């Protein structure tokens, strides 16, 4: 309890969603803050206006503070600047109505502050800063490449959408958050464990930001498990959104199920995997919790 603190999840209407998983919340919030801040400034310097909310959530903790609880303090700012980069490149990448003159007028600045990311990352810790490349640019390349396939199933559409999301990018900014780097031997055999977190991160994900993703479908790509639901069974948003909620559940405890099968079969481990599993089910309940009323999802907490 040194990084964060215990906050009882049950206080949250979550849903049914996060039973068995701890929330806690980052003591160093105001450098996450601060991080999303000047994200958002530089965006405008260089990008243009900004048009909606990334990870900032005063009221249930900003998404990296949640999300990611055990980051060394002294790294959180980066980490929360780089998610708000993504936050609203992300967008960007989901768009359908720009025109190929402003695609090449953004282009050069959305190079300059993704250079600027990387660079910082490896200029602190080159073997975790490696990961967070690697694992960023296979994001956007996919994203750019399959946003417009037609998934004939859930199971098909979370192979793609683990990485669209960028599940695999998130673990990676929270192993450098912990200043730990992995073994092939550990990444190999983690990626089976973490599976299931990943796609319930991104299906909770789907839940919360459907509506908001509605709203924007006259200009933005619609990448959401609830729609795939309402359109393979034939079902109206709130059938359709149980079943997605049922299914959360389902990953959730497949998740769970897989972290003590793994002590089980390759254990005693050491404190290190120890902390890193503990950690990947934190962002569970962090991406649950900052999702419930974050202004990016939820208009009526909105300003500015
Ligand atoms: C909602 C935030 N994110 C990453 C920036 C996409 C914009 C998906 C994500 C959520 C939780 C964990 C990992 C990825
Ligand atoms: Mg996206
Ligand atoms: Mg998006
Ligand atoms: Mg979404
Ligand atoms: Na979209």
């Amino acid at each position: 309890s040194e990084t964060s603190d215990l906050v009882d999840i049950s206080r949250f209407d979550t849903h049914g969603l996060g039973a068995n998983y701890k929330l806690r919340r980052h003591k160093f919030e105001h450098l996450a803050d601060t991080g999303c801040h000047k994200a958002r400034s530089d965006w405008v310097k260089y990008i243009g206006p900004l048009t909606e909310f990334g990870g900032c959530n005063h009221i249930n903790g900003n998404f990296s503070a949640v999300v990611l609880p055990l980051c060394r303090p002294d790294r959180l700012e980066l980490i929360a600047y780089v998610l708000e980069f993504a936050f609203l490149h992300d967008s960007v990448l989901e768009s359908e109505n720009t025109s190929p003159e402003s695609e090449v007028q953004a282009e050069a600045g959305l190079r300059l502050l993704y250079e600027r990311c990387i660079s910082r990352l490896l200029q602190t810790d080159e073997v975790c800063a490696k990961k967070i490349a690697k694992t960023w640019k296979d994001a956007i390349n996919t994203t750019t490449k399959d946003k417009n396939v037609d998934f004939q199933s859930i199971e098909d559409y979370l192979e793609f959408r683990m990485i669209d999301t960028g599940a695999p990018f998130v673990e990676a900014l929270m192993l450098f958050g912990l200043g730990m780097s992995l073994s092939p031997q550990e990444d190999d055999a983690l990626g089976h464990v973490i599976r299931p977190c990943f796609a319930a991160l991104a299906l909770t994900n789907d839940y919360f930001s459907f509506d908001r993703e509605i709203e924007e479908v006259d200009t933005s790509t619609l990448i959401n498990s609830v729609a795939i639901v309402m359109r393979i069974q034939s079902l109206d948003i709130p059938t359709a959104k149980t079943i997605i909620n049922e299914t959360i559940q389902k990953y959730e405890r497949e998740f769970l199920r897989r972290i003590d099968e793994y002590k089980q079969h390759k254990g005693p481990i050491s404190n290190k995997i120890e902390q890193y599993m503990e950690a990947m089910t934190y962002q569970i309940s962090g991406n649950l919790v900052w999702s419930l009323n974050c202004p990016r999802y939820n208009p009526d907490y909105r300003y500015g």
